[PDB]
């Protein structure tokens, strides 16, 4: 048995600001079995009941929740969600854990596929995050107070005590440098190289209240509330427009950087990878991930094959727009 996965939701009918921390979506504490992970956006949505409070959801539920709760732009939602689902979800049950492994995603897929959730390191989740530490140090998912203290420090140093685009530029680079110096397994290429820039502007574009139209900047109180406690600020109103990675280009421009990693299990040994995706070679990310999916699913048949074909297509519909045109790949043929 299994599920027939629907195509992704489109943009919301209403795209203006609104109160999202409302009576129908109260913060609630974790219960036993509830899953949380490396994403403060999804974490907050689950802890306010925009997602199932147990942190396991369908792609469709994730897309709608990111739109409803934060006005995450539809294409960005599709690109992120099916990326996470293809690599880390259960394609038969159509369920993805926003954190680690759980029976709630249903019967496990055939290895080497895992449905292990967004916590799985090395193809999606990766190094030099803002409030999470690299997997090498033992925990890639929990809030890390030391890293948050650095976030605060950089906000004091470059943003007048607030997180803004200038802070994002400085913090992104400094976090790269931390990982070069301390993590001999540090990788910063392919998916991670791309996602690591967008992630640093989401707090500006999506965590700042939507009633703020000029000089958008995030207070440390609001940052702590979301990044640490998975709680919307009091009276939080979402972005007044669909938004995602606006300004990520400026973050890169502040400290130009090339995909790569520390070679040969050694610190301070960063080598460029000329084959990696980058921001002028985005379709390589698409091809790379399709390749990764084939490694996870070398010979699917039946429902699994069907659901793979559909999810791959759904992802491509977003990638095609977001990346400015990529030739669709059909590793398992057609339906
Ligand atoms: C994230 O948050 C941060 C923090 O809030 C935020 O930072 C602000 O960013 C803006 C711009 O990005 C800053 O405003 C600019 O400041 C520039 C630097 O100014 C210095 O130099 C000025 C020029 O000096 C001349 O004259 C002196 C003699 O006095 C001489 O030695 C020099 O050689 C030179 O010839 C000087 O005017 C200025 O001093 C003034 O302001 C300070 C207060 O900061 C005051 O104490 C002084 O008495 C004096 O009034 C300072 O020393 C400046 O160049 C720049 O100017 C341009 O823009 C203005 C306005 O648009 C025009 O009027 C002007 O003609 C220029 O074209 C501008 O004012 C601001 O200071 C930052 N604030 C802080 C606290 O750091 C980031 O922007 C945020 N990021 C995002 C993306 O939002
Ligand atoms: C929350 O997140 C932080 C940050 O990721 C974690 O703290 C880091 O923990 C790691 C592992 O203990 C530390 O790594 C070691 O750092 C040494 C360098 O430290 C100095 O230099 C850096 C800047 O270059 C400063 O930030 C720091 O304060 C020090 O002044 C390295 O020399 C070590 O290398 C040795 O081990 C590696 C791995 O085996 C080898 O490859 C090397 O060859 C060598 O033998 C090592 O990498 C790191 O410094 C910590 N950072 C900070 C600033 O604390 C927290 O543990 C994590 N946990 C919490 C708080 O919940
Ligand atoms: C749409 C589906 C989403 C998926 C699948 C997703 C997935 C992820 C993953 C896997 C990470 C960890 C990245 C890493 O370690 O390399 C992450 C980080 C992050 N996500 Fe999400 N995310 C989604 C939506 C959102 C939304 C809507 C927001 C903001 C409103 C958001 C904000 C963030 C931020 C700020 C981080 C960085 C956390 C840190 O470094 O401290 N995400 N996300
Ligand atoms: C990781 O996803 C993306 C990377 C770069 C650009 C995007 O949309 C404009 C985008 O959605
Ligand atoms: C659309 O782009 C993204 C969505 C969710 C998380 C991301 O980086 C961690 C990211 O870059
Ligand atoms: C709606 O169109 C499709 C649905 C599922 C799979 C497809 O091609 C792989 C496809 O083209
Ligand atoms: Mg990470």
């Amino acid at each position: 048995q299994g599920v027939d996965p629907p195509p992704p939701p489109g943009p919301p009918s209403f795209t203006g600001t609104k109160l999202v921390n409302d009576a129908d979506h109260p913060w609630q504490p974790l219960r036993e079995g509830d899953i949380r992970g490396p994403c403060p956006g999804l974490n907050t949505l689950a802890s306010h009941g925009y997602l199932p409070r147990d942190g396991v959801a369908t792609p469709a539920q994730i897309i709608t929740a990111t739109q409803e709760g934060f006005n995450f732009e539809n294409n960005a939602a599709i690109v992120a969600t099916y990326l996470g689902h293809l690599l880390n979800g259960n394609l038969v049950t159509d369920l993805l854990s926003i954190g680690g492994a759980t029976p709630k995603t249903g019967p496990p897929p055939p290895p080497p596929a895992h449905a292990g959730g967004l916590n799985v390191h090395g193809t999606f989740e990766g190094d030099a995050g803002m409030t999470r530490a690299d997997e090498f140090f033992g925990d890639n998912h929990s809030f890390n107070q030391t890293l948050f203290d650095k976030f605060v420090d950089f906000s004091n140093r470059y943003g007048g005590g607030f997180y803004n685009l200038t802070v994002a530029g400085e913090l992104r680079y400094s976090r790269i440098q931390d990982s070069i110096a301390t993590n001999p397994e540090f990788q910063f290429k392919n998916v991670r190289f791309i996602t690591a820039y967008g992630e640093t502007v989401f707090p500006i574009n999506l965590f700042v209240d939507g009633r703020v139209t000029t000089d958008r900047k995030l207070s440390m109180e609001d940052a702590a509330s979301i990044f640490r406690d998975m709680r919307f600020p009091d009276d939080f109103h979402r972005s007044a427009v669909p938004a995602s990675n606006e300004g990520a280009d400026q973050v890169l421009a502040a400290h130009p950087w090339v995909p790569g990693g520390n070679a040969d299990n050694q610190v301070n040994n960063y080598v460029e990878d000329p084959d990696s995706a980058d921001f002028t070679h985005l379709c390589r990310l698409y091809e790379f991930v399709v390749g990764s999916v084939q490694e996870l699913y070398p010979n699917p048949t039946g429902i699994l094959r069907r659901n793979l074909i559909k999810n791959l297509h759904y992802w491509w519909t977003g990638v095609n727009v977001a990346f400015g045109g990529c030739d669709e790949l059909f590793p398992y043929g057609q339906l």
